[PDB]
């Protein structure tokens, strides 16, 4: 008994699912798991308590996932950054405070700050709406983020942690992804301060109790709705109502379908009559990135007693993870270091057991901290993403270069009563769980004003910022707005 | 009846299944569409008589499609290349002989000679079994067309016919595709001028009466053992034997499984165990193609008359249509005119109707070969392959910067009972019909070599070279292989100063 039939039973498909419930309609979420949630996992177990193996940070500006979290019932917690982060750099730890790692050199510090000073200078120019609409769209988008790199970084110290900092953002290399689209990407976070920032960022806070909570607690409220271990095959248009069919041969009928899973996880479905050629093209042009992420439990946060917060930053290629943040429970409980094996070496050390792995890991906190203590880890947790069949990867789809611009506009048109939500159609913060509810809750608008239900007017909302996580604006220097870059102090003589 | 199911019923999956019937197995094809064929297609009707609208050249060192087509009884006739080909550049056409349009500018010419000379330099260093094992792979493989080009190219001039010839081969843009993936296909295809070759090379041939033949009359081989109409959707390799269903809801039982689909297409089927996290995510990262093939038919071949043979090379954006060949049966009847709309320019004209696109190639064939008779076509078809779910696109799969290195060798490593065919898993001719052939026999010799009915010595076979088409092989002056390049000629000078 279904009106509309959300295929996805993700954040984005959930807060669909609720918008279009809560409006009196009748919905079904269509989930190929045994769970929700889908790049949300919260394992729960004695050893753990609980841990977010999926997506797991919410910050300032990310209203949305935030109010959704708060009327299910759940709180957040500060990541803990009291104490000092390290930079770690060519086999020695630096210490140090503020979102940047610093730099002494006065040549490498204007080459750095300019770096990211131009991130933030071309994103102006780029509508989260529409980045195709860029006055450089074409050319931008025609050109690798290793390209831009190799023009803009005078310094190999700059030339690597842009590197690092695209491999950590969208868990691809370089080489892999378009300049426009990471651009674009890390703009319609707020910038580089707000994507890079733990406190007043996006990494700043994490629920109580996982992030699970928030799609399970959605199952609840629609009871016998979500039907589990049921994957959509087959999508049928040709008649008056569209057919559903799963994989163990279900069939569900509905006036409209709400697609809420990863593009290029829509080849999964056959489709009658064919898609239109732009999308049964587009689909095939838009992989999702590499990512393990794992956790290294510890009898007691130790790297707090040498003034330390847990946060590292690991250049090199022989690190097995070049990011670290803090996962003690916030009682103090459960001592716990975060990281990600980032792109390549998500593919290089998949090859390696549960346990090679722990060992590098271990190894290098030790080393990186500069304590035996990190030798004897009390408890592991690791999820590869790359592995999942109906997620396809982490965190989201990156564009390679030419594809936006080729392909772009397609992502979120509807194609006859099909209409797309999943994170990768946000519009703010696009690849992270509150792209989630924008898409999802866009979506079921759009169903809703269909029926004639709500003008067009209100298809796009925008949404009240949040009492308990207030954002902080973000601010510039006079000197880190107007020092020259390397180029323009060498133009400064002649 | 099934000790082998084949998934796939194009060249591959027959050529394959056609094999293993031949050594005394019982096989089965299960084919998504109501034809076989895949990216070939023979449209029949009356006023065409017969058109492919898919797949359709064959030349020489094509060896194996050439005598699986001619055992099953199929014949060839040459393209016409008699009269003289047409470039058209900066609104004007020249007419010329040979594989190249000639350059008359003597630095212009050491460029391109230079260009063409470096793809097949660059190529040999290229093994065609595992390109990723280049000794410069990383780099060339993190590192674009469009980069490699504007890296390489002085002259204006050059980098245009270099992007339409990258264009022309592989249905995509210069700044989609990795030099390293690139520079392997050209060169397991026997270089430029073999690949760019009409008269001795790639496009020097047609079958009589189409190439969909091919796999129709495998199918007949084979009775109803072909079942049309059947989607797989999903693969179970849980128990001992492997269970295929279709979307209809057969279920299929097999010893063993031949994929023989498009490498990304295997995403429309739900696997289980999942695949290895390597495949799961190839899989998503090998994008086919985009192109229309396009013919119009003309009263006669007009063309001919004023020594024309048919082909035309146009340089340029507002042009659809980059390279048209002579499509005029071997009579001299139903004349025709073959031609491609590629890439971004797919796109680009499919918003247009029919006839739109009708009006824009004759319009352009009228300027290009001068003639008002072109803008009085009798008839016309077209297919446009972007909207082809079971196809993907078309002609072949491409590798975007960075992925050929890293996921490379998952593509025809077997997964448990299942191993790959289909033609971006040959090593010569990778792309074409031919490939299709290769890869097919491959992987049903694989099965064959894991029933112990053979030995692992036996999985790759050489082909004796066909009769009927003999390969001329390849030849370049001395003056091609020492003119110097823009660059090297700048240093030759400043070795006076
Ligand atoms: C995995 C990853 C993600 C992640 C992260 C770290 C990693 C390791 N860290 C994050 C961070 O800390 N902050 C944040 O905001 N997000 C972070 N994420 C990204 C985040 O997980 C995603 O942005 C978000 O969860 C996306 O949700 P969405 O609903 O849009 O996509 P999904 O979660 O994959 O849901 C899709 C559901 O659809 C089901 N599915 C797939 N195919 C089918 C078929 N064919 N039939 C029926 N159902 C299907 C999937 O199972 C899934 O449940
Ligand atoms: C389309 C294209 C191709 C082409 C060409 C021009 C264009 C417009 N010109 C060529 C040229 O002149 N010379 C040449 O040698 N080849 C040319 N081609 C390329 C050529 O067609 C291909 O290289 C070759 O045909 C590839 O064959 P292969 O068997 O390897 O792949 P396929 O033909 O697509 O066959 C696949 C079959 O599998 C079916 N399928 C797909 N999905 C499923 C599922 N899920 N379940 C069951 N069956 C499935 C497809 O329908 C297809 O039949
Ligand atoms: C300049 C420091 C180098 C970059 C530091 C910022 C780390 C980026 C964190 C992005 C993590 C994204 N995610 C999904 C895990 O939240
Ligand atoms: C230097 C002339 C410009 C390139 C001319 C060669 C045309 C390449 C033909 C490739 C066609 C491939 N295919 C599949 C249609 O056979």
């Amino acid at each position: 008994k279904c009106d509309v039939v959300v295929v996805g039973g993700g954040i984005s498909g959930m807060a669909a699912a609720k918008l279009l419930h809560d409006s009196g309609l009748n919905v079904v979420v269509l989930e190929a798991r045994d769970r929700v949630g889908g790049r949300t996992y919260t394992l729960r177990n004695q050893k753990v308590k609980y841990v977010d193996l999926g997506g797991s940070y919410v910050g300032p500006t990310q209203n949305r996932i935030l109010r959704l979290a708060k009327e299910l019932g759940l709180e957040t917690y500060k990541v803990n950054e009291v104490e000092r982060l390290i930079h770690h750099v060519k086999g020695k730890s630096y210490p140090f405070r503020g979102p940047f790692p610093p730099v002494w050199n006065p040549i490498t510090y204007l080459d750095h700050n300019n770096f990211w000073r131009t991130m933030d200078d071309m994103g102006r120019e780029i509508p989260s709406d529409a980045p195709w609409k860029a006055p450089l769209a074409e050319e931008w988008d025609n050109m690798t983020m290793k390209e831009l790199l190799d023009k803009l970084c005078w310094t190999e110290s700059a030339k690597q942690l842009a590197t690092l900092f695209v491999n950590l953002c969208v868990t691809a290399e370089t080489h892999e992804v378009s300049a426009l689209w990471f651009l674009w990407y890390v703009k319609q976070c707020g910038g580089t301060t707000r994507i890079i920032s733990t406190t007043n960022g996006g990494q700043e806070r994490k629920f109580v109790g996982g992030s699970g909570q928030v799609s399970e607690r959605i199952m609840d409220l629609l009871g016998d709705r979500v039907k589990l271990e049921r994957p959509v095959i087959y999508i049928d248009q040709t008649r008056e109502n569209v057919l559903v069919e799963t994989l163990n041969h279900e069939m569900y009928e509905a006036k409209y379908v709400i697609s809420a899973i990863p593009p290029t996880l829509g080849m999964k479905i056959h489709f009658n009559p064919p898609l239109p050629m732009m999308r049964n093209q587009m689909i095939t042009r838009v992989p999702l990135g590499s990512v393990i992420k794992c956790i290294v439990y510890y009898k007691e946060p130790f790297w707090r007693k040498k003034d330390y917060c847990g946060t590292m930053i690991i250049d090199g290629e022989e690190a097995p993870v070049a990011y670290t943040l803090d996962d003690t429970k916030p009682e103090g409980n459960y001592a716990a270091i975060m990281g990600f094996i980032l792109a390549h070496k998500a593919r290089k050390l998949a090859r390696l057991t549960k346990e090679e792995r722990l060992k590098k890991l271990c190894e290098l906190y030790a080393k990186v901290l500069g304590s035996l203590e990190a030798l004897e880890p009390v408890h592991y947790e690791e999820k590869n993403w790359c592995e999942e069949q109906y997620s396809g990867g982490c965190y989201t789809t990156y564009f390679p270069p030419g594809i936006l611009t080729q392909y772009g506009r397609v992502l979120r048109q509807p194609v006859d009563r099909i209409y797309f939500a999943g994170t990768e159609t946000a519009t703010h913060w696009s690849g992270y769980m509150e792209g989630a509810v924008e898409a999802g809750e866009r979506a079921a608008r759009e169903i809703l004003h269909a029926m004639g239900k709500i003008p067009e007017d209100e298809i796009w909302q925008s949404e009240p910022e949040s009492v308990d996580v207030p954002a902080q604006p973000i601010t510039t220097t006079f000197l880190e707005r107007h020092l020259p870059s390397v180029p323009g102090l060498l133009r400064l003589i002649g």
